[PDB]
């Protein structure tokens, strides 16, 4: 109740933390360039767009907002 | 102070000890189950990220230690 309560658990404890090991840091850093390359594709190819009605593209001031 | 101070112990101690059962032995055998458990989807759910990047599963020789 107080060392068999205790001791017992006290292993259980360390013994059960010890051994869970779930995953590593920094996965999603890897997760940012895809974000961004899907941007790239979806970028360029939703200037096309504007680049076919106004048959050109945005100027820099005019900015992506244009779009 | 030799008998009642003794006496009325000595009962005192076995009706204490006697009615202070806690617990069993063996819990921590059913938790071992578990970590290892854990470790299953863990160890798979792991190796299935360096099955992604290189395109495939380490060695038997390789070992786990690749990961």
């Amino acid at each position: 109740f107080t060392l068999l309560e205790i001791m017992v658990v006290i292993v259980i404890l360390g013994v059960l933390a010890s051994l869970v090991v779930p995953n590593l840091m920094g996965n999603k850093e890897k997760a940012d360039r895809q974000k961004v390359v899907s941007d790239l594709v979806a970028l360029e190819g939703a200037l096309d767009m504007y680049k076919l009605d106004n048959s050109r593209y945005p100027t820099t001031e005019q900015g992506l907002q244009a779009l």
